[PDB]
């Protein structure tokens, strides 16, 4: 497995990461303090996940980059990029905690829910975001693709929050939402919260420091990474209620907040209307008996089952299209990240 | 007054910048409800404000490029890139808000305090940022400058958040935090949370535009602009407390919030020992009767008289600045900036 083999290096890359965005402001001592504080919130925030999205900026380089061409210099460049990767998450995920109440991320409680932190957070978030930018110029800006990652960083955080919005959007706090959660708005939400930046953000940066900066080979690219988006943003719905908590680190909430989640969207799919009642009746309610009652009338039209056969022909739709749309990549940059994904 | 007679032009640019941040994913319909969310995110924040931040870049820039090459297209591009620092003051307020509890800014409630938005603000602010890299290029991809204008915005971003990770942490929520509220320190917090993006940013954007782009001509500049920062926060400060909030805008927090005001600074540098006393008893809580206490001890120490002094030395030292660090740019480019926050 291509990503256990190169986690040890990126992992340890980290403490450079934060050496680097510490010391660049030694010549500051009045900031110290600040500076401090974003070390804290890089290593609460910034470790602990497991890495896919970083990673595969740098497998994806190793993959295509000729190694001829894989100075030690290179490969920092490429290390860093990841992180700028992981670094954009972070931010993402310290917002993103507070607007949907969440408890815990990571195995431990929410940065937000910190005794001491609070609304707080919301500058942090930030502050890891402008860290992408730190780290780009600082690494990468005398090389050709500089202005294309500034570029992809800056694209790919937009689309990110237009996804958000449509999120926010489509669940507001106390309403019945149901008439809203259609599958064509699903698939438009999840496209733009988590497909681009989690899925054609990293290979996209690869391309670029590889000097395949194209717009076919992008767009190509595209077709299957924005689909892989989409399963795993599924994916990440499902395992909201029915994964093991001890294994995604973090708590669900999405049926306490209302949300456009793949689950309600196919219970409204199958359910009578008996069925919508009481999910109308349940849904989006701070009550521990309503969600309750919302999982065992999903439960009982065996959305588990549905799910594990969407899974599985999502899986073979996604390998059609490394078929026909990899190269000239090497088809390895999008079988790597499907094995990763799928399981 | 130059700032007057550029005003009108600047403001009704703004539908512009709200059609082609609108038009531009046209082309996309899905997202249509999220560009609707983002339009009137702003309306409601990026209006109603004195512009004087994006107004300067448009006056500096009229005074720095050559009137034959100040074509519809360039002048377009300025009245844009004004547009661009309100937007950036628009994502920092409408944050910022959420994180003081304020009340109301610019003459209507804040943007959080609506009902239907509370924490979803995060993202809207989030957005307004998003919208300054977007009409960077759209307006200015194809100039000199556009990689310098990037970076500008970008690092005045991170200085801004680092000057108000200070601002949090140097008041705590219901601590004493009067030890930690002295001058060197409060120099150090204004310097980065206001003074960068309020002065040195909407210049140095119009300098850039120019052609004007050396460091030495920028540091010299950075003089001026970080010492009228300084006491542009100094009388934000001021009227936080002793402002009309009529013409204000927003009602004050800085004694609720626990803040280093630049108020509580010199309060503590007068008080005697049971002064100092009461003003740990009464400051950084919510109880309007202890708020009131701080005020008449303030005023018991004649710092609106102090304050008001504190302005006059500070216009003439500003002053001097200019005589010394102006040349080569033309005066007025300061002067007028001077003359929009002295009075
Ligand atoms: O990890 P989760 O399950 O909490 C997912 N987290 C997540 C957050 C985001 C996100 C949230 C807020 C954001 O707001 C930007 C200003 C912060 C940006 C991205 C995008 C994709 N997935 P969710 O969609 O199920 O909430
Ligand atoms: O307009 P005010 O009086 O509320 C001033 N507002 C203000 C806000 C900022 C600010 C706040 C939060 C920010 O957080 C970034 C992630 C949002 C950035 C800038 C900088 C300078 N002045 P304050 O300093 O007295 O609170
Ligand atoms: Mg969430
Ligand atoms: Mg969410
Ligand atoms: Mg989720
Ligand atoms: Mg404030
Ligand atoms: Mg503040
Ligand atoms: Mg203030």
């Amino acid at each position: 497995d291509v990503y256990a083999q190169e986690k040890q290096d990126f992992v340890q890359h980290f403490s450079q990461i934060v050496r680097v965005l510490t010391e660049d402001e030694m010549g500051h001592p009045e900031i110290g303090d600040a500076i401090a504080r974003l070390k804290e919130v890089l290593e609460y925030n910034a470790i602990g996940g497991k890495y896919n999205r970083g990673l595969t900026v740098v497998v994806a380089f190793r993959e295509l980059v000729e190694p001829r061409k894989q100075d030690a210099d290179s490969l920092q460049r490429a290390w860093t990029v990841g992180w700028c990767v992981e670094l954009l998450q972070a931010f993402f995920l310290v917002a993103d905690d507070i607007m949907d109440s969440s408890l815990t991320r990571r195995g431990q409680i929410c940065w937000y829910q910190k005794p001491g932190v609070g609304l707080d957070a919301i500058n942090d978030a930030n502050l890891l975001e402008a860290c992408i930018y730190r780290l780009l110029k600082l690494y990468c800006r005398e090389q050709p693709y500089y202005l294309n990652l500034i570029e992809l960083f800056l694209q790919s955080s937009y689309q990110t929050e237009i996804g958000q919005t449509l999120d926010l959007l489509t669940a507001p706090q106390g309403n019945v939402d149901l008439v809203r959660f259609t599958e064509k708005r699903y698939k438009s939400i999840v496209k733009y919260k988590t497909a681009f930046y989690s899925f054609y953000l990293p290979i996209a940066a690869a391309m670029y420091m590889a000097g395949i900066d194209g717009e076919k080979e992008h767009a190509n690219a595209k077709k299957i990474l924005l689909e892989m988006g989409e399963f795993f943003q599924i994916q990440d719905d499902y395992l909201d209620l029915f994964g093991d908590p001890s294994v995604t680190g973090k708590i669900g909430t999405d049926i306490q907040d209302n949300k456009c989640s793949w689950l309600v969207v196919q219970c409204l799919q199958r359910a009578t209307p008996e069925q919508y009642q009481i999910l109308k009746e349940n849904y989006g309610q701070k009550e521990a008996e309503k969600v309750a009652r919302v999982k065992a009338l999903y439960e009982e039209l065996d959305l588990p089952a549905v799910f594990l056969q969407y899974e599985e022909d999502s899986y073979s739709h996604i390998m059609a299209l490394i078929e026909q749309y990899a190269a000239p990549l090497p088809p390895a940059v999008f079988l790597g990240l499907a094995r990763k994904i799928y399981k």
